[PDB]
């Protein structure tokens, strides 16, 4: 499943104190073709094999100061986190590219 972000306390508290050693992946989108790609990337979320990863999904213009902070210039857009830090930018189009990354970066944090 995907967390759906909807203000700043909210993805701290996903992204920090309740993080764990979790791998965090934030998909950047927007409402407004980016449609299709954010179903892709829940049912992506919904994998019983995704079940230790977690799935946050931000849109860029309801969430102004996060989009800020990771200086998104396109969407769609994917950020892995893992450990307080970034692991990982891609410029989000590419399901197979995608799921390519994610299945190494699993591998690489176990």
């Amino acid at each position: 499943p995907v967390i759906e972000i909807n203000d700043q306390e909210q993805f701290t508290y996903l992204t920090t104190t309740a993080a764990g050693d979790k791998l965090i992946v934030l998909y950047f989108h927007t409402s407004w073709p980016c449609k299709a790609l954010k179903q892709v990337f829940e049912a992506i979320s919904n994998e019983p094999s995704n079940s230790n990863v977690s799935f946050l999904s931000i849109d860029a213009d309801e969430n102004s100061e996060i989009s800020e902070l990771f200086e998104i210039s396109a969407v769609p857009y994917f950020i892995i986190i893992h450990k307080g830090t970034i692991l990982k930018e891609l410029s989000g189009a590419d399901p197979k590219e995608y799921v390519s990354l994610l299945e190494d970066c699993k591998n690489s944090v176990n």
